[PDB]
């Protein structure tokens, strides 16, 4: 009579160690993968600078082989990482692999002309190049 | 005689399994399902801050792929782990993937120009993200 | 227990191709595919 | 007349666990020692190479301590990864640990003096090892 | 009939559970915390060497934040790594946290002048530290 039991228990258990497998494998896929595509690594690279009035314009190449999206510009005060000027861009900018496009810095800032200033462009993915240059 | 009990405490067994088992499957799908969905983890991280008289004011972008919510934001000491000011947020605010907002650091704390100072933000579930700068 | 991979995809125009490998040592069939949006746990196309 | 049954079934139960305790002291045993095993790591190093006409000689000296068997060798093309000459020897060379013998390229290749040629040489495990020289 | 020996039988299992549960509490406490406390680190450096004589002393610094007694110390030789001379202290030194102690190494050994010598200092529980000096 405890034998009925008994095989209707590991009736049981082999059904959950059924379903354990099937968690665990959709698990392991999922988690797996999603850390071998995060594992990726993204590349930027500013060209060159330049200013128009109070308005500054920056060249950013994509030297990675993987879509870019540009999120934002500043203007970053020498050694105190305070900003001066940024803010999110109106629209996202897309820099495909190989190619090059312009970026302006959000809003308007002055300039002091021989003054030291960190120009910073920042992904949507959050990967970041900068540079500096001396203000005409 | 004895038949007729062993039978019915069969069926007993029997009717117990059934419950073991309705049990044993609510309990391991409510309970792996806990366990994958904790298993998510969400990134921040802050680009820049900046000063206005004593407010510090902060820019964080989720770069993740699930909305965040910031809760407190503090300016720690650093080498000691002290908080200078500090709290909850009046208001907890959302963070949209891909995107940036605004955070204020709650209250109002003097600070010393080029002195050491930890700037933190955690999140509603409990990342921490965090940076230092100089006081202008 | 039954064991599955995918070896690689390929995407033609709005089709998505994918190659699956039975590592395994029974006969398998495939009965549904779907593509899974990041972290959200929901379907954008599939069915049976 | 439940406690025969029950008994039955732990002398089963008991001689169910000495069997799983024979296959896990086999199995824990051999997969151990062959991990141990195989964490072995092997050296090979080539002292200089040498041109007769059409043919390459190399020297590979085994700074290891272990016996060794040279399968193949090939002439790479500077960073594009492919090879000019090359394949399985007609008899693999088994090189004592401490000295020193002479491998050479399987196959007739034309060469070009003063280019850009990498001779590489493979162990019958896998273990790589490879230099450079100036073709006359 | 059979009823009351089931009943039985629940009853003897219900006891053993309850048996191996309080065995299970106990000893996992026990291994565990065991293991807890020797997850524990110890921290040793030696400050500087003298010789007077065929005598070396040495002043060990405690650096942790743990109790430790020095039980040996050893004059090895050059990229040998054999002892010349050495041996167990005649009784165990105690060095309290953020003190010093003077250490002499057991018996007499003589000693070249220019040669590479190593001293070495052993705890009790096993943690090691030396550094190398020239005698003069």
């Amino acid at each position: 009579e405890p034998i009925v039991a008994a095989v209707l228990l590991i009736v049981v258990a082999v059904i959950g160690a059924v379903l354990v497998y099937l968690w665990f494998s959709g698990y392991v896929t999922r988690a797996t993968s999603q850390a071998e595509q995060l594992s990726a690594a993204e590349q930027l690279k500013i060209e060159a600078v330049s200013k128009t009035g109070t308005t500054v314009s920056v060249n950013v190449r994509n030297v990675g082989e993987v879509p870019v999206k540009i999120a934002s510009a500043y203007v970053l005060n020498a050694t105190t990482l305070t900003m001066i000027c940024g803010g999110s861009l109106t629209s996202p900018q897309q820099i495909d692999p190989g190619t090059i496009q312009t970026i302006n810095v959000p809003g308007t800032c002055n300039l002091i002309a021989g003054a030291r200033y960190i120009v910073k462009v920042v992904t949507a993915r959050g990967t970041e190049a900068a540079a500096t240059f001396i203000s005409p």
